[PDB]
């Protein structure tokens, strides 16, 4: 068959299930099905019997809209898809969901939909490749070689995490990132030029990058010229500018903002079956097609090939080869658990008051040597997150080093840890002030969503940062992140939970792991073997009385001494009182029953929750008949012992408010 | 005295500032003393006896950490900010706050700190002037022409929301935006080279903006050429790149990341004064400093020539000068309240089962002629969140237009908003699908922050949107709203209830507004005249019982008709029951003790909350001994009424576990 004919196969599928569905978009994978077809067919290293295969070339969609253009791909190229899975496009519990989503549907490599992430995610992706063959090839043995390749739209160039990741991508030298902008001219909005006027080519090769103008999108030659030509430049990432007509083949919506986001009609499809000249009823592909679109024998082909090359690489480095397949697995060290056991231990019995930011940062020391896999990053604030240890090496100066110097760029350095993680070979850990995990924020909510781990490294947590005031003291972060579902967050109250939050991040195979972290100095609390052992399940008794507690405290992080002090005051009273510390309401939650009333007794509805942080949260643990002492209000600029005092953080404050609650 | 000598001014007052205070960046108002003497003694135009002055140049300080590099501009050039102010940086109450702010320190435009959003809201500032100017100056009576300033570093540039509003400034032509970038080549990890490494200029040429190389920052000739030749071009947006030393003066920190973000220390300090040739002691200011630094003869006359414009105008434009004046000072139409007001009695009488996006169309529609005050716009989903009205104009189509084509960039667009309301003359409104709110998250915090009314329309709010999936169904957006100081956040449920908060939001002039709108169709409630003015109260009764309740459901959104359903299947079944519709927490939170009371009664604690968002937000009102259908996963793609079955928002899900409930109580 012809290259148009073979490409018109993604046309008719993507036009006829976004008709069943009677929802999605069909205008993208139309226009981008040429380019698909050569990019696929002509260069794309994979195998469908296999899309674990640790050495494939990664295909991400940016404009994740148009997701029948991927599942038409991984259909037609012999993927675990199904003709029927298509007819159930956007359906309940089908492997084709509206957007493509890494996990259930074989060979998606990510989760989009929101824009601008996808290609944040490629350039994490081309990161971790370039990193793990820095690390692993050896003469003779290049264990590690392959693509990045990115499909992406206006949308994904408007939004501001494009100029993130795509800056970092040309500082970085991302050679095998290989980014195809599907230059269309419409947005929802209609003619883009009324709000996108970028000069597209200019705006990257300011970036470093190598630009390739003029494209034409709808000729296989023209593509795959462009292509052997990115794929030439070694020392630059491409773009591919890819001009294409939205909807292509439709003669009444072609080019036009109705073939973006909505079926194209019956009777359209009919007319755009004729321009298209395609004979093939809705879902019917004939054998020929098939055959000329199937990668199963040349995938296994290449597979093959790579896994002889590696059983000859662990032959010559066996040490190296294991740690290839551990850290691709994403499997821990054997000894890991004892050896973190071990420090936290070691904490416990040498007592330190230091900031929790700190703490952290002696935990990414202690662990370093352990976990060989760690990239790690800050947004331009080492200094202060305090990300560096004694061996970290930033991978602008050392292609196999294991720091990554993110800059400014919040948002993008999430997202690219997303690309790290969803790679295989590394564990991503990533860094700012806590009150902007705002800029990341829907990157972190995408960890959570794509059950990846990455360790979140929070400092400067609360009004305790003092001097730099509201614009820079959280106050209701924490809460969004606590809410956030499979988001795991730790906000440790001395150096042992710190260490102890740390492991659990660390361990964490499904999901990502914030942890909520002082600028300010935190005294370390007394445990017995069974406190010290319970810090992991999240909440735990910290200090006690005698029988049923009359008043239970609830604190978390910098706020669990202030507490403590209100229990000892009213403890010399003869209150019964009670001091549960709450260093991760997520690990709790998840603690059988006997365990969470063992810590709060349902019996017991005189709790006073102590944060310094959003009161609204702690109605989960203190109910109507209970007591907050947080924030209500936004921070102030002044010394942080003067806020804590201002903001009512203040053992008399604590105690007023827990006698109020004893009547 | 020399510029150099007037510009050390700067210098001597941002070290000692921060060395008084141990805390403070003193990097930035050091390198950039040059540059600011230039624009401010030669070009802003300004009164420091009136900040309020409509027609002022604005001037905004992106990299906002070099705050005393503007409070030192404030005080030398005689705005009402005392030295004394200036003796307590960073200190409690202070209007020296270590990040500048807007409200309480005279002349601070905006609230920075946060790296990228000043020059966003200076962006927002431009397109309110360019606007503002089209829509009201008449030939012989050009009564807004002023620049817009913007000074920015490293930091911003590298944020992505840079690349938002410097895009879309370029294809608005903004002719009287001049930025200056602090080109000099320090972050705090160190040399920017290691992880900046952008061709800057090429990029900003990129975005149609007109840029000047290579300026030498510690040269005021330099300066002002450059600043007269941004000047001449009227047709695009300005960049210079100002190349300066980092922390200038200090032998042992300049050009070093050390002078960044901490004291210089009381030993360079006294060496940075030797190599300035700075004699003064710390907080000293000779008289004929101030004498050349002064501005209050020069603004007053320049305010006086425009209040003479002004006056001139007003005579030939009665009308129109009675609108610039209303609208400059935030304040509402007289007859709007009334308007409004028989707009949703109207609603209330004549149901509609439409979507909520529908019905905020609607009051866009209904308010759009009584508000020319409008700057609205969406990011690129005017057909989806319904964001046009029959009046609506494009101001990439007619500068005197009153809606904007804000692109893909949803941060960029609310910074931007900020901005415009920070300006004057405008209520900006700004749209998206709710779970992008989280792209323009700490923008909104701003708005709250900064008190700053703007309506926030947020469509598509929950798994009713459907088919597009998890990645676009709100789940827990909802909640982080409702935690956010000063935010409100109204979720209606139905058309008569979006009206209410959308009079609301409009009429709100301390802080903005968001609204959480539907995909799908909301069932219209009966109301009494009591319950229909209850509405605003954020939380009201919406069905009731004879007696104490023993249950009662607390419902939002499209959650309402759902629990009335409830309601009605036990209440048959002899249940005493109770609806409260909750459509603000945070106004229900401001209405009395007393009024909250008579809502959700202390003695009823079977509560029942229902809403298609995050369970735990909702323990609130609750507590530990009700129930509450909500979501606590992801959601996914299907059909929206095959998720609503799915997750459990079904009447006999909802009349089980409120059943479960009471068997739990007997
Ligand atoms: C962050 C984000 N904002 C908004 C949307 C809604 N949206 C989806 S596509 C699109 C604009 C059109 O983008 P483009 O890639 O040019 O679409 P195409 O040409 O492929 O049809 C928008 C606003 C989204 N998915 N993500
Ligand atoms: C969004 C955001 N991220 C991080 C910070 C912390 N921060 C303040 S300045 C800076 C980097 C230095 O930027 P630049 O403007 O080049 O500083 P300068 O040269 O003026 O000292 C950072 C990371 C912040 N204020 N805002
Ligand atoms: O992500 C935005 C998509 O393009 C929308 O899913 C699509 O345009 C449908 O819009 P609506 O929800 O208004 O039917
Ligand atoms: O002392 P910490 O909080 O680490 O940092 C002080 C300031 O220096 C930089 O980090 C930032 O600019 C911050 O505001
Ligand atoms: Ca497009
Ligand atoms: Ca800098």
């Amino acid at each position: 068959s012809s290259r148009k004919e073979l490409a018109n196969a993604i046309r008719a599928l993507s036009m006829d299930a976004v008709q069943k569905a009677k929802s999605g978009h069909p205008g993208a994978p139309m226009g981008m099905a040429d380019i698909a077809e050569v990019l696929w067919r002509d260069f794309l290293k994979h195998n469908p019997q296999n899309p674990s295969w640790a050495d494939r070339d990664r295909f991400v969609l940016s404009n994740g809209h148009g997701s029948m253009l991927i599942y038409s791909l991984l259909h037609l190229t012999g993927y675990d898809l199904p003709m029927e899975e298509l007819k159930n496009f956007r359906q309940l519990h089908s492997k084709t969901p509206g957007h493509p989503e890494v996990g259930y549907t074989a060979g998606v490599e990510t989760t989009t939909g929101p824009l601008g992430q996808g290609i944040a995610n490629a350039v994490g992706m081309a990161i971790a490749e370039k990193t793990l063959a820095a690390q692993f090839n050896r003469p003779g043995h290049d264990i590690v070689d392959h693509y990045t390749y990115a499909f992406m739209g206006d949308g994904c160039m408007m939004e501001g995490i494009s100029h993130e990741v795509c800056s970092l991508a040309g500082t970085l030298k991302l050679g095998k990132l290989i980014a195809f902008y599907d230059d269309n001219g419409i947005s929802i909005d209609g003619h883009v030029e009324g709000w996108f006027t970028d000069d597209t080519a200019m705006r990257f090769e300011a970036y470093g990058w190598h630009v390739i103008r003029d494209i034409d999108g709808h000729d296989a030659a023209s593509i795959k010229r462009a292509v052997e030509e990115a794929r030439a430049v070694t020392d630059k990432p491409s773009l591919l500018m890819c001009k294409t007509i939205i909807g292509f083949g439709s003669p009444n919506k072609a080019g036009t903002h109705d073939s973006h986001g909505a079926p194209l009609g019956d009777a359209e499809i009919a007319l755009t079956r004729e321009q298209l000249g395609w004979k093939y009823a809705p879902f019917e592909i004939p054998s020929e097609i098939y055959a000329q679109w199937d990668a199963k024998e040349a995938g296994q082909a290449k597979e093959s090939a790579w896994n002889e090359k590696f059983a000859a690489y662990a032959k010559a480095y066996p040490q190296e080869a294991a740690e290839f397949t551990r850290r691709m697995k994403g499997e821990m060290p054997s000894d890991f658990d004892a050896k973190a056991k071990e420090f936290i231990a070691k904490l416990q019995a040498n007592p330190a008051k230091i900031a929790s930011r700190k703490a952290s940062q002696n935990a990414i020391e202690a662990f370093g040597p352990l976990l060989p896999e760690f990239l790690g990053g800050s947004a331009d604030l080492a200094p202060s997150n305090l990300t560096l240890w004694s061996g970290s090496k930033a991978i602008n100066e050392d292609a196999a080093g294991n720091y990554i110097h993110y800059g400014v760029r919040e948002f993008g350095m999430t997202a690219i840890a997303n690309g790290i993680s969803l790679h295989g070979g590394f564990l991503p850990y990533t860094s700012t002030f806590l009150m902007f995990v705002e800029y990341a924020r829907n990157a972190v909510r995408m960890a959570a969503l794509m059950k990846q781990r990455q360790v979140m490294v929070y400092t400067h947590d609360s009004i305790g940062l003092g001097e730099d005031g509201p614009t820079h003291q959280p106050v209701e972060q924490v809460a969004s992140l606590r809410v956030t579902p499979n988001m795991s967050t730790w906000r440790p109250c001395d150096q042992v939970e710190s260490a102890v939050a740390w492991k659990y991040g660390v361990e964490r195979q499904d999901g990502p792991t914030a942890l909520i972290l002082s600028r300010q100095n935190l005294a370390q609390q007394e445990r017995t073997e069974e406190q010290l052992a319970n810090i992991a399940r999240g909440g735990y008794v910290l200090k006690d009385c005698a029988g049923q507690p009359e008043l239970i405290f609830i604190a978390t992080g910098s706020e669990v001494e202030l507490a403590v002090a209100a229990y000892e005051k009213l403890t010399a009273e003869g209150v019964k009182a009670r001091v549960v510390s709450m260093p991760s309401t997520d690990a709790f939650d998840k603690q059988d029953a006997a365990y969470r009333e063992s810590v709060l007794p349902k019996a017991v509805t005189a709790r006073v929750a102590v944060e310094a942080g959003i009161a609204d949260y702690w109605y989960k643990y203190v109910g109507l008949n209970g007591a907050i002492v947080g924030m209500t209000t936004f921070g102030e600029s002044a010394p942080a012992e003067l806020l804590f005092e201002e903001f009512g953080f203040t053992v008399d404050n604590v105690v007023a408010k827990a006698k109020e609650l004893l009547h």
